């Protein structure tokens, strides 16, 4: 219920937002901004995409990073070959806004994934006006009517969707509401637990032509090549990042594993 609570500041978060910039102009925005960098086509290139993410805080870990400048973190993740840039928006338990994600945005020219907790349509519109080519569906959030719905949108605004789980019937619920990109989350939202296997348990029941990214929990190389052994196609990473003195180095690191 860590998860319950985060939704219950997230929507008033949203409608405070929406009450000074509106549904209409947010959705005017949103169709003016320069279309969606093809994610997918990002995701397929050679190697195991690394996903560097912008993340100040969180439930868990409580301050992890100041990030007073959050382009110039960006800047380091695409030095060290991050394939997509992750920004983490959520204000009161991750310190995140969306003035993270414009900086980020102007900053870099890879992909940019907007993590948040996506519950209504004013979000996808939202990430979209900011820069977003890519948004994070949470299955454990989402009703299954609420999913396929937010997906729907999101898709149809150009943007990919990351439709996180973190058990195998959220993955087969997933793939129901038309999934092509699956995250699995080695952390139990709910309970805030790290289970890496979660993933290798995963991914097999997925069709392969969904694309498979293990998020979470990501220490070093060790822990990339083990998701990768099970079949991830990409790793998100956030905490050994964001509090490293040399990110750029920490990222390259990552993107040569096994090499
Ligand atoms: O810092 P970590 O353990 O490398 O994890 C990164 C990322 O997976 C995590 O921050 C995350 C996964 N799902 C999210 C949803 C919202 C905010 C954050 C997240
Ligand atoms: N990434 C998260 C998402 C939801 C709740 C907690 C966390 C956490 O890392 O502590």
């Amino acid at each position: 219920t860590v998860l319950d609570s985060i939704l219950e500041g997230v929507r008033a978060d949203v409608a405070a937002r929406e009450a000074s910039v509106s549904l209409s102009e947010i959705k005017a925005a949103a169709a003016a901004a320069p279309p969606p960098l093809d994610v997918m086509a990002a995701l397929r290139e050679p190697g195991i995409g690394v996903i560097a993410e912008v993340k100040r805080a969180s439930p868990s870990a409580g301050a992890l990073a100041t990030i007073a400048d959050p382009a110039k973190l960006a800047q380091a993740y695409q030095d060290g070959g991050a394939r997509i840039v992750s920004v983490v928006t959520e204000q009161r338990r991750f310190q995140g806004s969306l003035d993270d994600l414009d900086a980020v945005r102007a900053s870099v020219s890879i992909p940019v994934l907007r993590k948040d907790f996506v519950v209504q349509p004013y979000q996808i519109h939202e990430a979209r006006a900011h820069g977003a080519d890519m948004l994070l569906l949470i299955v454990a959030a989402l009703e299954q009517s609420v999913l396929v719905s937010m997906l729907d949108r999101t898709e149809s605004l150009g943007m990919t969707a990351l439709v996180e789980v973190h058990t195998e019937q959220e993955a087969d619920r997933a793939l129901k509401a038309g999934a092509k990109v699956i995250g699995v989350n080695a952390r139990d939202l709910m309970t805030l637990d790290v289970d890496r296997d979660c993933f290798a348990r995963i991914a097999p029941g997925l069709p392969s032509s969904v694309i498979r990214i293990a998020e979470s929990g990501v220490r070093g190389t060790a822990d990339l090549l083990a998701y990768a052994g099970a079949g991830a196609d990409a790793v998100l990473v956030g905490e050994g990042l964001v509090t490293s003195g040399d990110p750029r180095a920490a990222v390259a690191d990552l993107v040569t594993a096994g090499t």
